[PDB]
């Protein structure tokens, strides 16, 4: 009603606007027009155009599982954030609308969203620590106590997002974006995110997801543990000993055989209670995040350094 009237005056410009205006707009998505929530990210005449109003960085690189990644400035304010871009016709409502709102040092923080063309540009802080994934192939693999270390950081991630229930659907390293000393490790891309009451990584998917079952909260603690058997051993569980890995996720025991035996007892008993195949009998995100956070006393507290010497993959 009103909110048809809000919408209206929100399609064809883009605006400088609040989380809820930009859902409202987004949700639209199934031509230049959308929202930018930081005062850094400037409108121009009610334009935010690729190229005119803001710039990717010089020689294109970029990052992420389709290159669509960018480091971005606004011409006008110098400010420099990343961009990532979603194809339109693709574009999930979810990304925006479970992620518009937020605030949480976990979570990465949202700058805004616009349409041009085929493409929806989803505006970003940029972690200049790169993610997770980029420190794993950088460093072999992680110390056990780096690992305890952002595995509690995503799970209080996780916390803040199930308590909202949202599903982030596609917990990883790749997700997880660091600041440029490596302390605060964040959650990023909501892709694959879900509201409760298009898959993730076929790698870390649960057994439920696997199955067709229905699935909750659960299905994110189940990547977050994968997650944590890539930190601790530089390579996605399920690789080393298989065929189409969908299969052997839905038959096979939980991959804890891949849990180092040089861990200790609490980091094991933990990524355990994480990787039960029954979502009932898994853990939450809170349950795991304290055990998370007494496995990480256990080894002496964080210690090592973010990046220290390389360490052979199994
Ligand atoms: C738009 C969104 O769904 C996203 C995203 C997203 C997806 C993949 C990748 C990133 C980001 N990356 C980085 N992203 C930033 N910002 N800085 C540094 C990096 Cl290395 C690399 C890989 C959002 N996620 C969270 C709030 S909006």
């Amino acid at each position: 009603p009103v909110e048809e009237y809000l919408v209206h005056a929100l399609q064809g410009s883009v605006s400088s606007g609040q989380a809820h205006s930009l859902a409202s707009l987004a949700k639209t998505w199934s031509d230049n027009e959308g929202v930018l929530l930081t005062e850094k990210l400037k409108p121009v005449d009610y334009e935010y155009r690729e190229e005119v109003h803001w710039m990717t960085h010089q020689p294109r690189v970029g990052r992420g599982s389709f290159g669509e990644v960018h480091r971005m400035k606004d011409k006008q304010t110098g400010f420099q954030c990343a961009v990532k871009k979603v194809r339109l016709e693709v574009f999930r409502v979810e990304e925006l609308v479970a992620c518009a709102g937020l605030s949480s040092p976990r979570i990465v923080p949202l700058y805004g969203a616009v349409r041009e063309g085929p493409w929806v540009n989803i505006f970003m802080e940029l972690l200049e620590g790169g993610s997770l994934g980029q420190l794993i192939k950088q460093m072999g693999c992680l110390p056990e106590d780096r690992a305890l270390y952002y595995l509690g950081q995503a799970l209080e991630g996780l916390e803040y997002l199930h308590t909202r229930r949202i599903l982030h659907g596609d917990v990883k390293a790749d997700n997880v974006l660091l600041s440029s000393d490596g302390s605060r490790a964040a959650l990023c891309d909501f892709g694959h995110a879900l509201c409760l009451q298009i898959p993730g990584t076929e790698t870390h998917m649960a057994p439920e997801v696997v199955m067709g079952k229905p699935c909750d909260a659960k299905v994110d603690i189940w990547s977050s543990c994968c997650m944590m058997l890539h930190m601790l051993n530089g390579c996605h569980p399920w690789t080393q000993y298989f065929g189409p890995l969908c299969l052997k996720i839905a038959s096979e025991p939980p991959p804890i055989r891949e849990i180092p035996p040089s861990c200790a007892p609490l980091t094991a008993q933990a990524i355990q209670e994480g990787l039960r195949k029954e979502p009932v009998h898994r853990a939450s995100a809170m349950e795991l995040r304290r055990k998370v956070g007494k496995a990480l006393q256990e080894v002496g507290g964080l210690k090592s350094p973010w990046k220290g010497e390389y360490k052979e993959p199994r």
